[PDB]
């Protein structure tokens, strides 16, 4: 009898299920997708980046049979689209973030034309960590304290965002940002807890600022040619599966948020939480820029469907 499907799947950060929040979700899938495949489909777990730097697993991606968890790192190689789901401030909650990357129209037309402009499939926006909060040396109260500051960036927004804030921004791989942080090369960089957890950043941080600035998400990503090939209650377990481990990893986020503060804390972490003031400061001139910077790489009509559908998702909740 033929052999059961073995699908690769990549993704980043230490396998541990206390600490990140991809690996539970990968781990999650992978029990889910085996459980309900009844043995037909096996998930192996690449975690740690092993198989390469973001760039490098959206080619593998898109050229064989298997699943990536993409970072927007990785995210703007081919589809910068999905930046406009990233505007600082879209979202007023967990619950409006999840509306919209549920059921909102816009998911809809991006992931077809992602689909069809580099062949693959979207799965789930998977929530990896709360809202994302800046790390430094130096205490960061509002856009001001930047003025002079190296920061890591991920990807080309964040890069956008420093310099608004009059910061420079360096791209630097995940990987790699505990070497940059402490070489000088970076003086700064922006994360949920999750990871400034797991990269064991508080080693080389001592102020966080809990600026709750955008929302936290990776891309559950999958070879479409592989998913298509599929027979159809295969193609219905992966997608269902996917959809139940993003609704279990939020709940693995969003109850331990708090706590992870409370960690990085007993770290020596300074923590600083901004005035309604200063977060009004961070948002007026961050939004904006943002939406200015974007506009110059893709069509504006991405940029008003998202803060369109973003305010009925709001509203929506
Ligand atoms: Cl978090």
């Amino acid at each position: 009898m033929a052999a059961a499907m073995t699908v690769k799947m990549s993704y980043n950060g230490p396998p541990s299920l206390e600490d990140n929040a991809v690996h539970a979700f990968a781990t999650t899938f992978k029990e889910l997708v085996e459980k309900e495949s009844g043995g037909g489909i096996v998930i192996d777990l690449y975690p740690n980046s092993q198989l390469g730097n973001e760039q490098q697993r959206m080619e593998q991606v898109m050229t064989g049979p298997m699943i990536n968890v993409a970072s927007f790192g990785g995210m703007e190689t081919v589809f910068p689209e999905m930046f406009a789901t990233n505007v600082p401030f879209m979202f007023e909650s967990y619950a409006a973030a999840h509306e919209f990357f549920d059921n909102s129209s816009f998911m809809d037309k991006a992931g077809k034309e992602l689909r069809s402009r580099t062949g693959i499939e979207l799965l789930a926006v998977v929530e990896e960590g709360g809202f994302i909060a800046f790390t430094s040396k130096k205490p960061v109260r509002s856009p001001a304290d930047f003025k002079g500051m190296k920061f890591r960036a991920m990807d080309a927004s964040q890069v956008a965002m420093y310099e608004a804030f009059g910061a420079s921004g360096t791209p630097i791989p995940w990987t790699e940002v505990y070497l940059a942080l402490k070489t000088g090369v970076a003086d700064g960089q922006m994360n949920p807890p999750t990871y400034i957890i797991i990269g064991s950043l508080y080693e080389v941080q001592d102020h966080l600022t809990l600026a709750n600035v955008q929302y936290s998400d990776q891309f559950l990503l999958i070879n479409g040619e592989l998913l298509d090939s599929l027979p159809d209650s295969q193609r219905q377990v992966i997608r269902k599966a996917a959809h139940e481990a993003n609704v279990k990893t939020r709940q693995f986020v969003e109850s331990q948020v708090d706590e992870r503060v409370k960690f990085l804390a007993s770290k020596g972490m300074t923590v600083y939480t901004p005035t309604a003031e200063e977060l009004a400061q961070f948002k007026e001139l961050g939004s904006p820029s943002y939406i200015k910077w974007l506009s110059g790489q893709i069509d504006t009509a991405w940029i008003d469907h998202a803060m369109e559908d973003a305010r009925k998702a709001n509203e929506a909740v």
